[PDB]
């Protein structure tokens, strides 16, 4: 049922997704390059490894949680030859060509390949509300899957590998466009004198309405019908320019919102003035 | 739902705000420039005016709602003889210092003033929710409450008759971001074959959630406590590269992350590593 589990990479998540398969029941070896920190873990059932391999040996399922991707790699060399048979989740992050790379190094030795992306602070992970994605082929996948419950949700995007990266860091796109928004808007009712608490209740009910606008620039965007509802990219793009003209008499930088800008202004020109905003995406597709 | 009510502007969204107004029982009186579009108004009572003067006596409140600033100047000082007596209510759009001027302005012709955004399309003006943000001296707007109702929700922001530009605008850029980060995930989401429209349910649960961080980030802004949340500036600009390289890899523009890279790095080597992002805020004014 729990099935055993090899953690390589013992930093802040690596101990966090360590503890969770401990708390689940999982017989979890652990190893990290310096010693020192695993005393927690070992003290609750964790057993620790000497060397990468021994890790490796001890589970069906090795979770890689290290640094950079160039760190992962060398490790994950190191252990090549016992890695046969077991599946590779890889919860470090990285681009998704890095994670097709790695599987296919992966399946040129006989093991499983799984990428992951943690939506979540270590501080949250085994706890409701953490969500890891994940991309691969969808055989290892469901196996896997009651294993990883133990860190959070599961959420499976498909067999290209480089999948969990993909929506992880576009995930991330739209979090820094929202809060990059944002902190322009508290920058101007700040220069105004306007306390920021205050304006967020109505920052959040405005966006949080706005979000049931995506539905259609989904369709539009699929769809190729870049059809307007009330507010085309040629209107759109006038508001803009009071936004940028407010912000510079109020003594805000326009950085934020320069390149929003020039992706409308190249709408029009483009020939989307009466379009709507899903008519912005492929004009981001220089290829 | 009695006041005298004349509408300067006939547009798409001025035949809106007088409909809802004769939808109300105010007496309305009309002007456009372009004669021809007064039918269903005056056949509902209202009453179309020659001259915009003539219009401008026929109502206590002046609700202008015509195409910019420059319109909307050029059109009152035609009316500026008569404005006395009156209060004009701007719904055209507009920055902040255009309302402050046009406030002064009207007092010097002895005319009161509340500027406004429209909040709202002209389909839902009339109906609840439809929200409308005004702005100018507070005993004004109370006694114009029960007209402004007509139009839906009226919320008054402060004296300053800026504010309600102020507010318009930096929800703009609010919403800009966000439907910026968006467009770029699909465009990177695009680029590999996902299809939007089964992102877009992932896309707003993830972006509901980081509606969350906001109500801390203004602490921060208005207590001067950038505490880190967890996440830093110093590591949330350590994947913005992961970013920055997958959206290359997939033929995706970064022209909407640079600016969000560089405040990030700015932050950085300001001292601000360890804080959170509420520090953004004071690096994004004007030097
Ligand atoms: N931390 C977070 O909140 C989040 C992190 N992640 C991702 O998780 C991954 C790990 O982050 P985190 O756990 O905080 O990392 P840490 O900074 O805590 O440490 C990284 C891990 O890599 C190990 N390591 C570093 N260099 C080497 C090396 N040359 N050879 C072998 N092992 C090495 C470290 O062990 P050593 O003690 O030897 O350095 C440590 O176990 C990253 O890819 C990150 O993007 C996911 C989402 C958010
Ligand atoms: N429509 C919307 O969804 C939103 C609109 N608003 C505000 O409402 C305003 C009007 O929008 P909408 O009604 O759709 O615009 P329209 O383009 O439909 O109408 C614009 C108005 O401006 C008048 N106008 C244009 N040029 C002149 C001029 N030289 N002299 C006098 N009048 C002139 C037009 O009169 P004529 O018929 O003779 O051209 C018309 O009444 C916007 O500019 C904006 O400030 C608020 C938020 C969103």
């Amino acid at each position: 049922a729990r099935r055993p589990v090899t953690v390589l990479g013992l930093g802040a998540m690596g101990r966090a997704l360590a503890g969770a398969l401990v708390a689940a029941g999982h017989p979890t070896t652990v190893w990290n390059r310096t010693p020192g920190r695993a005393a927690a873990l070992t003290a609750a059932g964790a057993t620790e490894a000497g060397t990468a391999a021994e890790a490796v040996a001890a589970g069906d399922l090795v979770v890689v949680c290290l640094l950079d991707d160039e760190v992962t790699r060398q490790v994950l060399a190191l252990v090549a030859p016992v890695l046969a048979g077991r599946t590779l989740v890889n919860l470090t992050n990285g681009t998704p060509e890095q994670a097709r790379r790695l599987a296919e190094w992966a399946t040129s030795h006989g093991a499983d390949h799984l990428d992951g992306g943690i939506m979540a602070v270590p501080a949250m992970i085994g706890q409701p509300g953490a969500l890891i994605l994940y991309s691969g082929p969808e055989d290892v996948f469901r196996a896997g899957r009651e294993t990883l419950a133990a860190f959070g949700a599961a959420h499976w995007l498909g067999a290209d590998p480089g999948a969990a990266a993909l929506h992880d860091l576009a995930l991330l796109a739209a979090m820094y466009g929202m809060f990059g928004g944002y902190l322009h808007a508290v920058a101007m009712i700040r220069a105004a004198g306007v306390p920021a608490t205050g304006f967020t209740p109505l920052a959040t009910d405005w966006l949080t309405a706005m979000l049931g606008a995506l539905p259609a620039l989904a369709r539009g965007v699929d769809s190729g019908d870049h059809a307007a509802d009330g507010s085309a990219v040629g209107m759109q793009a006038a508001a803009f320019g009071n936004l940028l003209a407010a912000s510079r008499e109020g003594g805000v930088s326009t950085s934020l919102l320069e390149p929003v800008r020039r992706l409308l202004d190249d709408a029009v020109r483009a020939g989307h003035g009466a379009d709507g905003l899903s008519a912005l995406v492929d004009l981001l597709r220089q290829s």
